[PDB]
């Protein structure tokens, strides 16, 4: 019923913000963000099943052994992963899910979910990507150069995705994202289900 | 480069006006309607290459022999069809082409143009379809029942299409159409070509 949207981009393409901006304007019965499993400890305020599903390292490795993840990775001595079951339960409710992930996990997901759509977001020029990576302007030139090399390595994978948004002006990019989602919702397999009663009435 | 959009709908779904409104706000280097070939005789105002590509029965038949049409029909002594050459020429210049056609012509085109996208447009309810078919309201219940039967026959094929727009509010339907065309242009196949130079500068150094 719902569509899984894999969203990736180098730092500096405004990806995280674009997704957050999307959730602020769509009801949870239409659009939700993926909730990942993690082995890190819950922090104050976090809720299991809401900010993350919190498991311990053995549970996570056990899950991995039963191939329970669409993707997982170890990051700073903690594992993070996207549970297949969790994603399917939400999609089965007709909700579209946005799964922000690097190109590696995006490749893992696509292998298990051929129907997942994926969107890559790019910065609009080398100069603007460099400006956005510099943020407040407080990092050393070498740290920035490593951020740029990392962004370039991420962007080299752009052709593996189904859609490309060049985020120059934020609101233009965000309209682009909403356009993708709206168009996918005008597709016949979703529309004939959504308008099932109406079509039956029109043809009777 | 460009995409062929097959657009169909029963009368009463605002299809022609939606397409027309589309052409009013997009440049010819982005969007055009297809120009059909026909043996009918040019009429007042019609210009070859614009309202139709006018040709005579022998040319049309020779084209049919060459399977040069994506679809064609023969009605009241005349041929009407969409030249495959004329469409691919425009598509090859990166332009999206809209082809307004009935469901039968739509099936003919799809088989020959698997990459074409089709959009079907529906009225928003039986009562509103009936209201729109009655128009100014100067027709017999017989003519209306016939319009409605014809609309029903057209709608029974809606599932053969890639997209469905339910045209309740006109402006909202027009935005739907524009959304489809913009989303298609965001696909990787077209974006990677459109931004080739940008992408190459981003990866450089």
């Amino acid at each position: 019923q719902g569509t899984l949207y894999i969203v990736s981009a180098p730092s500096g393409a405004g990806k995280s913000s674009l997704i957050q901006a999307l959730l602020k304007t769509q009801p949870l019965y239409d659009t939700q963000v993926s909730v990942s499993h993690t082995t890190r400890q819950p922090r104050p305020g976090e809720v299991h099943g809401e900010h993350y599903f919190f498991v311990n390292h053995d549970e996570f490795k056990e899950m991995i052994s039963r191939d329970a993840f669409l993707e997982h990775a170890e990051v700073f001595g903690n594992y993070y992963g996207t549970s297949r079951e969790a994603i399917e339960q939400v999609l089965a409710t007709g909700v579209d899910v946005f799964l922000d992930i690097d190109w590696q996990g995006a490749q893992q997901i696509r292998q298990k979910m051929p129907h997942a759509r994926s969107i890559f977001i790019l910065p609009p020029s080398k100069i603007e990507l460099d400006r956005r990576l510099r943020g407040r302007g407080q990092d050393s030139e070498e740290v920035i150069a490593k951020r740029m090399a990392q962004a370039v390595a991420e962007m080299s994978h752009y052709a593996e995705y189904d859609y490309l948004i060049v985020n120059d002006d934020f609101d233009t990019a965000l309209t682009d994202l909403k356009t993708i989602i709206r168009a996918e919702r005008l597709r016949m397999s979703r529309q004939k289900q959504r308008h099932d009663a109406l079509i039956s009435k029109l043809l009777a």
